[PDB]
């Protein structure tokens, strides 16, 4: 339903360009994105550093849409690679607070390539709020 | 044009095989909304110059990414320059594994670690 | 005998098409000095069920752990029943990965969850 | 009595400032089916070694375990002698940092590297 325009920000969240927010409800978030050149490594390919930005921005998202407002900073950061997404191709960005603590907020982020449904990555993310 | 011109302003100091050093000063464009070095461009670092590390090695095949975790330890903030050394620690024929830090220049004091497996040819 | 006695106590309760079902009560042998389930069992759980998930397919392969990481949510203290849920990720010729669930048994909150690739092979 | 019955054979070999080095010979014990050093020992000696790092600091608290990774390297093999080494990376106010090499005495060859925050209080 939303679009939203990271190409007029000027500092980093600028990478992610035009995303669309699906859905948001508490501890969920869905965003989607066509892959863009601007997204890309050389070979086409959604680029592992975009990939990693849309799992901190994405789930950085999904804490806003807590009762408690904070976004936190990051402490720690996984993600695992399993399949490419392509120039072109849509996909989905599913990001869930798994829990909310006072200090801890921890949460997972699924990419998912819109057409197969297949995952392209999945991301877990803990951040320090306050 | 593509995702790379991100990384633009960084500076190759030394390469060496197996290991590389970069250096970058933290300006606006690196930042987050508070400020200080997006993790996003965080693990964008330990991506490519991890991968640096890697084609600075006889074999000098880049890879493509399997797993990459970061724990950040201390912000990096606008106008400082910060220090990315990564060192390959052990190469297989279909496994490598990398470790990148990231340094305050100034301070000497880890600002993030990441570990990036990589899956080759 | 050797280190999987450790995980005598476990009930497989379903192993399915890309998920496996264990549960387990955690009695002393199984806790820290603390009294909650120490977080070394934990990982050779995650290593255990994802592992068992793997050869729930026609190439029922165990592979070589490669990496694994485990975020812990919160305690699971002695006396609790305690359910683990690998579900399997991808399963590719060269590279497995899987996810791991370690959920209350009564509340079905979430006590740690963990992802393990394993390199088939 | 409880789970750290698994480490009674890890021998301690310093604690200094910042980091511990601990020592183990690999026995049936300790491996997995394939006769190597079962990953999830690896973990138990990530988790514990790591806590033994901070608790020998001015604040000698050991944290709870919030986030732990392991990259697997090369097996060692039932026979093998190793080494454990931990290192603080940072000590914080809420959060600790260590990491963890696990390696082969002999060689020197990096078994496995594990990297592991602690919540303090």
């Amino acid at each position: 339903t939303e679009n939203l325009y990271f190409q007029s920000m000027r500092n980093f969240e600028r990478v992610l360009g035009k995303i669309t927010l699906v859905s948001a409800a508490p501890g969920k978030v869905i965003c989607e994105m066509k892959v863009e050149e601007e997204h890309t490594n050389a070979i086409g390919t959604l680029h592992g550093g975009l990939t990693a930005t849309l799992v901190d921005n994405i789930s950085t998202m999904a804490l806003l849409c807590t009762e408690r407002g904070a976004p936190g900073v990051s402490v720690d950061m996984n993600i695992t690679y399993m399949s490419p997404a392509k120039l072109g191709e849509d996909i989905v960005i599913t990001a869930h607070v798994l829990k909310q603590g006072k200090t801890l907020a921890f949460t997972s982020v699924d990419l998912t390539n819109k057409a197969t449904g297949k995952l392209i990555a999945q991301g877990r993310h803990t951040k320090h709020l306050g």
